[PDB]
Protein backbone atom coordinates (compact mmCIF):
# COMPACT_ATOMS: atom_id res chain seq x y z
CA UNK A 1 0.00 0.00 0.00
CA UNK A 2 1.45 3.35 -1.20
CA UNK A 3 -0.16 5.31 1.68
CA UNK A 4 -0.23 8.68 -0.12
CA UNK A 5 -3.02 9.97 2.23
CA UNK A 6 -0.90 8.94 5.29
CA UNK A 7 2.11 11.04 4.21
CA UNK A 8 -0.10 14.10 3.38
CA UNK A 9 -1.97 13.76 6.74
CA UNK A 10 1.47 13.87 8.44
CA UNK A 11 2.39 17.03 6.40
CA UNK A 12 -0.93 18.65 7.54
CA UNK A 13 -0.16 17.59 11.17
CA UNK A 14 3.23 19.42 10.98
CA UNK A 15 1.54 22.48 9.34
CA UNK A 16 -1.41 23.28 11.67
CA UNK A 17 -0.07 21.71 14.97
CA UNK A 18 -2.65 18.85 15.04
CA UNK A 19 -2.42 14.96 15.56
CA UNK A 20 -2.13 13.15 12.12
CA UNK A 21 -4.41 10.27 13.31
CA UNK A 22 -7.49 12.55 13.70
CA UNK A 23 -7.20 13.55 9.99
CA UNK A 24 -9.39 10.98 8.11
CA UNK A 25 -9.40 10.44 4.22
CA UNK A 26 -12.83 12.20 4.05
CA UNK A 27 -11.63 15.29 6.04
CA UNK A 28 -12.03 18.63 4.18
CA UNK A 29 -8.90 20.86 4.76
CA UNK A 30 -10.96 24.11 4.94
CA UNK A 31 -14.54 23.21 6.10
CA UNK A 32 -13.62 20.37 8.52
CA UNK A 33 -9.96 20.82 9.68
CA UNK A 34 -10.28 24.70 9.76
CA UNK A 35 -7.14 25.16 7.58
CA UNK A 36 -7.10 28.18 5.20
CA UNK A 37 -6.28 27.77 1.47
CA UNK A 38 -2.98 29.77 2.00
CA UNK A 39 -1.71 27.06 4.42
CA UNK A 40 -2.88 24.44 1.88
CA UNK A 41 -0.42 26.08 -0.67
CA UNK A 42 2.43 25.35 1.84
CA UNK A 43 1.03 21.79 2.39
CA UNK A 44 0.99 21.20 -1.41
CA UNK A 45 4.58 22.57 -1.72
CA UNK A 46 5.64 20.08 1.03
CA UNK A 47 3.88 17.33 -1.04
CA UNK A 48 5.71 18.69 -4.15
CA UNK A 49 9.03 17.88 -2.39
CA UNK A 50 7.89 14.64 -0.63
CA UNK A 51 6.44 12.80 -3.69
CA UNK A 52 8.68 14.69 -6.20
CA UNK A 53 5.54 15.79 -8.13
CA UNK A 54 4.34 19.14 -9.54
CA UNK A 55 0.89 19.92 -8.05
CA UNK A 56 -0.96 22.56 -10.24
CA UNK A 57 -2.56 23.73 -6.95
CA UNK A 58 -2.84 27.32 -8.35
CA UNK A 59 -5.17 26.10 -11.20
CA UNK A 60 -7.13 23.78 -8.83
CA UNK A 61 -7.85 26.66 -6.39
CA UNK A 62 -8.79 28.83 -9.43
CA UNK A 63 -11.28 26.13 -10.69
CA UNK A 64 -12.92 26.04 -7.23
CA UNK A 65 -13.30 29.87 -7.03
CA UNK A 66 -14.45 30.20 -10.72
CA UNK A 67 -17.20 27.51 -10.22
CA UNK A 68 -15.43 25.06 -12.62
CA UNK A 69 -14.93 22.71 -9.66
CA UNK A 70 -15.94 22.38 -5.98
CA UNK A 71 -13.49 22.78 -3.07
CA UNK A 72 -13.96 19.11 -2.01
CA UNK A 73 -12.58 17.70 -5.32
CA UNK A 74 -9.03 19.04 -4.52
CA UNK A 75 -9.18 20.01 -0.75
CA UNK A 76 -10.39 16.64 0.72
CA UNK A 77 -7.61 14.19 1.80
CA UNK A 78 -8.89 11.20 -0.32
CA UNK A 79 -9.30 13.31 -3.51
CA UNK A 80 -6.02 15.24 -3.00
CA UNK A 81 -4.12 11.94 -2.29
CA UNK A 82 -5.65 10.47 -5.48
CA UNK A 83 -4.53 13.58 -7.54
CA UNK A 84 -1.01 13.16 -6.10
CA UNK A 85 -0.89 9.37 -6.72
CA UNK A 86 -1.96 9.96 -10.39
CA UNK A 87 0.95 12.44 -10.83
CA UNK A 88 3.39 9.95 -9.09
CA UNK A 89 2.24 7.20 -11.53
CA UNK A 90 2.38 9.57 -14.57
CA UNK A 91 6.00 10.69 -13.86
CA UNK A 92 7.13 7.23 -12.67
CA UNK A 93 5.88 5.21 -15.74
CA UNK A 94 6.85 2.03 -13.79
CA UNK A 95 4.75 0.97 -10.73
CA UNK A 96 5.00 3.39 -7.71
CA UNK A 97 4.51 0.40 -5.27
CA UNK A 98 6.31 1.00 -1.93
CA UNK A 99 5.73 -1.34 1.09
CA UNK A 100 6.23 -0.02 4.67
CA UNK A 101 5.36 -0.65 8.37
Amino acid sequence: MTSTFDRVATIIAETCDIPRETITPESHAIDDLGIDSLDFLDIAFAIDKAFGIKLPLEKWTQEVNDGKATTEQYFVLKNLAARIDELVAAKGALEHHHHHH
